[PDB]
């Protein structure tokens, strides 16, 4: 596994095995790709980040991942694939977040933006996200580069 600190100096435990920290994860994170471009969302407070969110009642992690993509980017996933899972050790609460890769089939219109500003398309992600104020803190740690390298080698990009 991988153990490092996040933007707010909280301990993050990253692994690429089939749900090692928890079999019931309360959070999801979806690395989206619309062909040759990265599909991101713009949170009203945080900024630029990959779609994600909490798992709702009578919903599984995979269901929550597809919903978060539609709720934040309004996109339909062609193939959702489990990449890994991470544990964030905060001051009081501990969060178990599931990492998913979504190959985007299409981008459709949305009626409401759930704390978001709609879909965002990037041909290539900026050189330093930890310095970039337009991006979210969830993009400003080692979870993002390690996952992209694993994703690269998966490799389902092509
Ligand atoms: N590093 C990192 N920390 C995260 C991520 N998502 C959430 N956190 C941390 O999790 C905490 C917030 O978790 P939430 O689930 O949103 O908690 P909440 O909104 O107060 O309320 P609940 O819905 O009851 O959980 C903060 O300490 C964040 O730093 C993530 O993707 N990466």
């Amino acid at each position: 596994m991988y153990e490092f600190k996040d933007y707010y100096q909280n301990t993050v435990q990253l692994s690429f095995d089939d749900q090692p920290f928890s079999d019931s994860p309360k959070h999801v994170w979806v690395i989206c790709r619309f062909g040759g471009k990265w599909l991101l969302t713009e949170h009203e407070d945080r900024g630029y980040e990959f779609p994600g969110g909490k798992v709702e009642p009578m919903e599984c992690a995979e269901e929550a991942a597809l919903r978060a993509v539609k709720e934040e980017t309004g996109a339909r996933v062609k193939s959702l694939k489990y990449l890994g899972q991470y544990k964030v050790l905060g001051k009081e609460k501990v969060i178990v977040k599931n990492i998913y890769f979504a190959d985007i089939e299409k981008l459709e219109k949305q009626a409401d933006y759930f704390e978001t500003k709609g879909p965002v398309l990037f041909h290539e992600l900026p050189e330093n996200l930890s310095r970039n104020k337009k991006f979210s803190f969830i993009m400003k740690d080692s979870v993002l580069p390690i996952s992209l390298k694993k994703l690269k080698e998966s490799g389902w990009i092509e």
